[PDB]
């Protein structure tokens, strides 16, 4: 493992999502799919098992009856040993859930040619770098990041798994423009979840009950996701993610950057940002 990146149309991966992309071309989408879009380390375990919840009605033995990585299956999937996103896929009963964190360039076209309904979660750049960094060491299957000071250098310019963060967000907001996606945001959620979670059940034509809603905006909170083995991704095997070095659900919060940024860190940040989100509607909340 800790393979360098391969690059594919101008996207760093690690090596295995790389080769998933071959099988990954037979995929056929249907009109009733729902795809999970967003950068790594965006929430998308949050909002996966807020949809998952709304489309088992509200039971939570039904949401138990397998990992969340497995209830929703990773597109871009692919490792050592263990399934592939297409593999789980293939014994995934419609209406399906689907995750991935690929951009347009690799995303599978028949995904756009069936008008599938996106769910697009977006996080502070700041938030997520931190969070990713993090990720890196528990993710055994990553490079080595390196110190923080270099990790947050790659991550400025785009070479970490996924690419540019500036991208990711950016291209997929243009696409709301004309594709139908809910655009939302992590800090929103962080905010208001309730308020995410009606607008979501709006989005995908539900409607469900308040007191079904609070049950779901309660079970859908960190300490009870970071509670929650189908949550919580303790029973991925050792070797792909070891929860020591660093928990998948580590912190959940909005603003958690600070403690890790440092002021010279912080200003450079700023300075490069403004350049890249330069002529962008896009508003984003560091902090709460
Ligand atoms: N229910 C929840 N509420 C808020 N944040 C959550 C959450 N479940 C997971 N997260 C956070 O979302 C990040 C991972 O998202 P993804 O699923 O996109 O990889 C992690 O952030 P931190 O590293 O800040 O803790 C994780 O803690
Ligand atoms: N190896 C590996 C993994 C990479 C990975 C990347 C993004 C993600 O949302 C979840 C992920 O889970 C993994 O197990």
């Amino acid at each position: 493992s800790r393979q360098p990146l391969e690059y594919v149309k101008g996207v760093p991966l690690i090596k295995y999502f790389a080769e998933a992309l071959g099988p990954l071309q037979s995929f056929q989408a249907r009109p009733d799919d729902l795809l999970i879009s967003t950068y790594p380390k965006s929430g998308t375990t949050w909002v996966s098992q807020i949809l998952d919840m709304i489309y088992q009605g509200g039971d939570l033995e039904k949401c138990h009856r397998a990992p969340i990585f497995n209830r929703v299956p990773f597109l871009e999937f692919k490792a050592p040993g263990i399934p592939s996103g297409m593999e789980t896929l293939k014994d995934t009963p419609a209406p399906r859930l689907l995750k991935t964190h690929l951009p347009l360039a690799l995303l599978p076209q028949t995904l756009l040619d069936q008008k599938v309904k996106v769910v697009y979660v977006a996080r502070n750049a700041k938030d997520v770098a931190v969070s990713y960094y993090h990720f890196y060491h528990m993710a055994k299957v990553h490079p080595d990041p390196g110190t923080w000071d270099s990790f947050l250098e790659k991550f400025m310019v785009g070479e970490v798994c996924y690419g540019s963060w500036y991208q990711h967000v950016q291209e997929w907001w243009e696409l709301s423009r004309t594709h139908p996606v809910l655009y939302l945001f992590y800090e929103d959620m962080k905010e208001n979840p309730k308020r995410e979670i009606q607008k979501i059940l709006e989005f995908v034509g539900h409607s469900l009950p308040e007191e079904t809603v609070d049950f779901m905006v309660q079970h859908t909170s960190f300490k009870e996701m970071k509670k929650n083995p189908m949550t919580n991704y303790t029973t991925i095997p050792q070797e792909i993610m070891d929860h020591s070095i660093s928990p998948f659900m580590r912190k959940g919060m909005a603003g958690d950057w600070k403690t890790t940024f440092t002021v010279a860190q912080n200003e450079r940040f700023d300075a490069d940002y403004a350049e890249k989100m330069a002529g962008c509607s896009l508003s984003f909340r560091s902090e709460l």
